[PDB]
């Protein structure tokens, strides 16, 4: 269904949020047409009260093209609806005299990639008493409870008959109490900048994340999806690294790719959590496990850890 957002709904009398009850931030991140501001919003949720919210909008060197997008992007979100796992719109500024702003739950612990990288050092398997009971420190039961939290998140947006199409660590974000978000920067995010996205003809893709037939075929679906959050499994048990180590993402990389070739499993992974992320990698698409199945799995390894 996100494939013709423009013939969706647009309720102003629900999510029109007034601009002077918004008052903006410090930029969190910037793109080359898009952008992520801090502020706070009055009144958004709750009568009268203060909170933190994050803000999509678009910066010097958008056109009406980008406009009409950032327009569909709002359209599509109030479809989709709400979850606990997914980066939820909270209201939208689209009157004229000003920029269109999407208005989104604020995610204090931002991307799970660098997260995970910053906290490489303090994690151990299992948490072993006395000394402790009274560390923060990452665990194999945080790992496969942010694993079982983005596949409850998948599963909610596969029920709403839309895919992701860019699934992977840096576009999941962790809050508050161990909750993490599945999102999607998109114009906030400087593409034609980041290394995880390769020239591939004219567009810069994330090739890294792609499965075989999204990168020879241009084949979209939920089960393209299922091959990306492998991937996404596998940042997540190597605790914040680069996919593919030292390979050179060209064309003998796509061949060894559709012929079988995989990656090694991470140095902090368990049996069972690489032999998912092989499951996620078949070649066949209809043989990878849906996002039901998976959340079925990973809840019973969750509570066996
Ligand atoms: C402490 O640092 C940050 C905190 C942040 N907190 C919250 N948002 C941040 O950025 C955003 C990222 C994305 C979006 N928009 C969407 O995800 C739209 N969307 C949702 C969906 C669902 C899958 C259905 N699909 N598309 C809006 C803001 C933060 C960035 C930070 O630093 C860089």
């Amino acid at each position: 269904l996100d494939e013709h957002c423009e013939r969706l709904p647009y309720d102003a009398s629900k999510w029109e949020f007034p601009r002077d009850r918004l008052k903006l931030g410090k930029p969190l991140g910037r793109g080359a047409f898009g952008q992520v501001i801090e502020a706070d919003a009055f009144g958004i949720d709750k009568t009268a009260t203060c909170r933190t919210v994050a803000v999509k909008m678009l910066k010097e060197g958008a056109t009406h093209s980008e406009h009409r997008a950032l327009m569909s992007e709002l359209k599509i979100l109030i479809h989709i609806g709400h979850h606990l796992n997914v980066v939820n719109l909270l209201g939208a500024c689209t009157k004229p005299g000003g920029p269109l702003m999407v208005i989104v739950e604020f995610c204090k612990f931002g991307n799970l990639s660098t997260y995970l990288r910053s906290k490489r050092n303090e994690f151990v398997p299992y948490k072993v008493a006395p000394e402790d009971l009274y560390k923060d420190f990452l665990t194999l039961e945080h790992l496969i409870c942010y694993s079982f939290q983005v596949a409850k998140g998948m599963e909610f947006l596969a029920s709403r008959k839309c895919i992701h199409r860019d699934l992977a660590a840096r576009n999941i974000l962790l809050s508050e109490k161990n909750v993490v978000k599945i999102c999607d920067f998109g114009l906030a995010r400087d593409i034609y900048k980041d290394p995880d996205y390769v020239r591939k003809g004219d567009a810069r893709l994330p090739l890294k994340w792609m499965a075989p037939e999204t990168i020879f075929d241009r084949v979209y679906t939920i089960q393209s999806d299922v091959w990306s959050f492998g991937v996404l499994l596998w940042e997540i048990f190597s605790l914040g690294a680069s996919p593919y180590p030292g390979v050179k993402i060209d064309e003998e990389f796509c061949r060894r790719l559709k012929e079988g070739t995989r990656m090694r499993a991470p140095d902090y992974t368990t049996p069972e959590m690489y032999q998912t992320m092989l499951d996620c990698w078949h070649g066949e698409p209809s043989q990878r496990p849906t996002f039901s199945e998976l959340v079925e799995h990973l809840g019973n390894l969750l509570q066996a850890n």
